């Protein structure tokens, strides 16, 4: 006769192909990449003949197999490919086999491929689009907005986007080379204790409980191994397999280590780094690089040189040399892209018409040209053009586009950017012909989170009615509000100015749009930004 049926053990069914340590703070210790996970069951047979040999079934297909030996049994074995598996244990003889009941397994990847998709409800005012325009439709999420601003990868309305960048990865450094970070409560020493043991000019996680351990929708079970913001993106990759979702490396404080690059064996360290992260971490499909900025002017007053231009174009062709490598062991497509200042001056220090060969996108940061920063020189912040009563004005949308295109740029390389937060300043005065960027000010606005800047979601809520009054210079396609009995004045992006982007983006052939930051959008920016593209409605 067969064996009789054996019955599985109560036990762990979650195992993992990268492990998570979940007891430590230190990045090299708390992720383990390992080829295969170590899969263990275990049996017992409560009636009758235990066979001669037991086998462990995956899907109908043996993972293992042994002497059956006693009434018990424990197997211990390899699975390399993630997902989730009907096991059984069979008991066999030469009269047969006779196999468990199914156990459902769970073998966890970095891919997601072990989890449910995550298709959540458009939130706010968000509405469906189809990504059919052929255009780039781009949003930072930032690793941070998970705390005060409560705001999750479960909030991102991500059919609406080709492109979600992750801000910031960091690049570990101590003294001399994240001097920036120091500026930042705790920051600082955050990064030394995420880099312990880890050797500068390598790629780490900032916030490792943000992003890998906080307790999210979809990744709430304790033995879940990957949580936070990766788990939830692990997931949306599966809901959206067709999302390109980019991490970002650098942005305003932690820029300091680019500078550095012009030694080739940081920058080959570094180059090596974004790798291993990409063979890591599997959802991600390329790398944005935030610089902020070749030749200087970022946070650092001390950092900055005319070798960064080279430095920035040799970067570029090993970063794209490596994903290249990448792509053909994997049959992935990955995208190398890189957000710059739209500032002449600083365009003209990097020659983007050589660089543009190493990229799939430019992420043209058409904002932050006017601010609290300056409380002389008032304008708007993010727009296209020039406004009436100053057509020479240096920094508006389109000389940043025509910058790159006199250096020979390609048009369909160019993403515009459009803000998603207001900048502004406080008592302004002595201004000429009721315009009230002709004055100057005296601080900076209130801001949602920090002076100067407001989500657009509170200058909607909150900044659009009342004392407020609101203007739309349709010359330089830029809206702004103004509470005229204290000086309070803010500019920013509608969703007029946004369909103005749009259909400049259209007529100069130009990429797509791209915006900053996700959480800060009630729907209005991001409904535009698809809309003005020539994206459908409907799922
Ligand atoms: C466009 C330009 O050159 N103007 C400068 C601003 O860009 C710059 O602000 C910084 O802009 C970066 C993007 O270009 C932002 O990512 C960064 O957060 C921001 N920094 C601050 C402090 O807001 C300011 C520097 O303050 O100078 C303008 O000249």
């Amino acid at each position: 006769a067969a064996p009789g049926k054996p019955t599985i053990a109560w036990g762990n069914t979650k195992f993992a192909i990268v492990e998570v340590d979940q007891a430590a703070t230190a990045y090299n210790n708390l992720v383990k990449v390992k080829n295969a996970a170590d899969v263990s069951v275990s049996w017992n047979l409560w009636n009758g003949d235990t066979g001669t040999t037991a086998k462990v079934l995956l899907n109908g297909k043996e993972a293992w197999s042994g002497p059956s030996t006693g009434s018990s049994g424990t197997a211990n074995f390899k699975v390399n490919k993630g997902g989730r598996y009907q096991m059984q244990v069979a008991l066999c003889n030469a009269d047969g086999c006779t196999a468990s009941d199914a156990t459902e397994i769970v073998v966890a990847d970095t891919d997601g491929s072990h989890l449910a998709p995550l298709k959540e409800p458009l939130l706010e005012k968000n509405k469906p689009y189809k990504q059919n325009s052929g255009k780039v439709v781009g949003s930072y999420f930032v690793e941070w907005g998970v705390y005060g601003r409560n705001f999750t990868v479960d909030k991102i309305p991500a059919q609406n986007l080709t492109h979600l960048l992750y801000g910031f990865i960091p690049i570990c450094g101590g003294n001399g080379i994240n001097d920036s970070l120091k500026e930042i409560e705790g920051s600082f020493q955050a990064l030394q204790r995420s880099c312990q043991g880890r050797e500068d000019f390598k790629v780490s996680i900032h916030d490792p409980f943000a992003a890998l351990q906080k307790a999210q929708k979809g990744v709430t079970a304790w033995d879940d191994p990957y949580k936070g913001n990766f788990g939830q993106l692990m997931a949306l990759k599966q809901a959206h397999p067709d999302l390109k979702i980019l991490p970002s490396i650098g942005g305003w404080t932690l820029s300091d280590p680019f500078f550095f690059m012009g030694d080739k064996v940081k920058r080959d360290r570094f180059v090596g780094s974004v790798k291993e992260f990409l063979q890591t971490w599997k959802f991600f499909d390329g790398v944005d690089i935030d610089w902020e900025f070749p030749g200087g002017k970022g946070a650092n007053p001390n950092l900055g040189s005319p070798q960064d231009g080279e430095t920035y174009v040799l970067l570029m062709k090993e970063l794209r040399a490596m994903l290249d490598q990448l792509s053909v062991e994997t049959g992935r497509k990955y995208e190398l892209t890189s957000a710059i200042s739209a500032g002449k001056d600083k365009i003209d220090k990097v020659a983007y018409n050589v660089a543009q060969n190493s990229m799939d996108h430019i992420f043209l940061m058409s904002y932050d040209f006017y601010g609290a920063f300056d409380l002389k020189n008032l304008g708007h912040q993010t727009a296209l053009n020039a406004p009436a009563w100053k057509p020479d004005t240096a920094y508006t949308t389109v000389n940043g586009v025509n910058a790159l295109l006199a250096q020979g740029v390609k048009p369909g390389k160019i993403v515009v950017g459009t803000a998603m937060y207001g900048r502004g300043w406080t008592g302004v005065n002595g201004y000429q012909n009721n315009i009230p960027f002709t004055g100057t000010a005296t601080g900076p606005v209130k801001g949602t989170w920090e002076n100067g800047i407001v989500d657009y979601r509170q200058i909607a809520g909150q900044f659009m009615s009342g004392e407020w009054q609101y203007t739309y210079d349709a010359t330089a396609e830029a809206p702004y509000v103004f509470k005229p009995s204290t000086g309070d004045l803010i500019t920013f992006d509608d969703a007029r100015s946004v369909q103005a982007k749009g259909k400049y983006v259209l007529d100069k052939q130009l990429g797509g749009l791209f915006s900053w930051e996700i959480d800060a959008d009630n729907g209005d920016i991001l409904n535009s930004m698809n809309a003005s593209l020539g994206n459908s409605a409907g799922v």
